[PDB]
């Protein structure tokens, strides 16, 4: 799982 | 902005 | 199971 | 928002 | 089952 | 907007 | 703009 | 799953 | 943010 | 398990 | 800006 | 698993 905020 | 995998 | 808040 | 897996 | 809130 | 399978 | 996949 | 914002 | 597996 | 807060 | 892998 | 701030 992964989670990016950009 | 954000993505998320789950 | 997963769960995700973004 | 959200996501959940069960 | 899932849900998601976007 | 919202979205459920089960 | 939102997009999920489920 | 997957769920995008942008 | 948050992400959670179990 | 696992948990993220970001 | 952030990235979680779990 | 890892987290990255920036």
């Amino acid at each position: 799982a992964a989670l990016a905020l950009l």
